[PDB]
């Protein structure tokens, strides 16, 4: 519904879910009427079919974070294929959709490896560092002050503070004139290709 070339857009992304906090995170997002992108771990997906179905039905985007969060630069072609495909089949069985984007674990990637990934590689330009400090106030502060039009903000769906940060983060971005979108919406009208990395 929105042209991110026209207006200030941001994509809120969450890695390494789903887990125990995902449904409450989904509650906050719903409450704020805010779509997000979840880069899910293949291995967690199998424990959370309902929750992934919920992501799809409530307008969020699901991307791949590989199966078990391994550094793809150290894997064989076989291992990478497994990382990609097992995660796809997991997501598909659980939610009925296949991911259209992949985020490489630890941001580690390279042309020779990316060639083997059937999706666009999606990185980030804002690292909230929530994985390290687990702190909702600092998560908000970094996201808010570092965000730019077209930014992709990296957060992790692995702890409480992401649930706690969303109301304040969404409120402050909105008030600053930003619209929150999925990665898909963010890249509509821009080139976005398989085996290519974007942040
Ligand atoms: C040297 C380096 O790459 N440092 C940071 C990465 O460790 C970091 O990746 C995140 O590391 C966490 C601890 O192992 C993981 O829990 C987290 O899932 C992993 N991130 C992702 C996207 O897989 C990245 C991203 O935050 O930043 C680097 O600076």
């Amino acid at each position: 519904a929105v042209d991110c070339a026209t207006t200030k857009c941001v994509a809120l992304t969450f890695d390494d879910g789903p887990g125990e906090y995902t449904n409450r995170l989904l509650d906050e997002l719903s409450e704020q009427h805010t779509p997000a992108t979840f880069f899910v771990l293949g291995k967690n997906v199998k424990k959370y079919p309902k929750t992934l179905k919920r992501m799809v039905d409530e307008g969020h985007q699901i991307g791949s974070h590989t199966f078990d969060h391994k550094d793809i630069t150290k894997l064989t072609a076989e291992g990478i294929e497994h990382e990609v495909q097992w995660t796809d089949e997991a997501i598909e069985q659980a939610a009925g959709v296949k991911p259209q984007i992949l985020r490489p674990p630890y941001g580690a990637h390279g042309a020779v490896y990316d060639r083997l990934i059937p999706y666009p590689l999606v990185l980030w330009d804002v690292d909230t560092l929530d994985w390290k400090h687990h702190d909702p106030q600092k998560t908000v502060r970094i996201a808010l002050e570092e965000a730019k039009p077209g930014s992709i903000i990296l957060m992790h769906d692995i702890h409480e503070s992401s649930v706690k940060a969303v109301p304040q983060l969404v409120s402050k971005l909105h008030d600053a004139g930003y619209t929150l979108v999925t990665v898909d919406q963010l890249f509509a009208g821009t080139d976005f290709k398989p085996a290519k990395a974007y942040d």
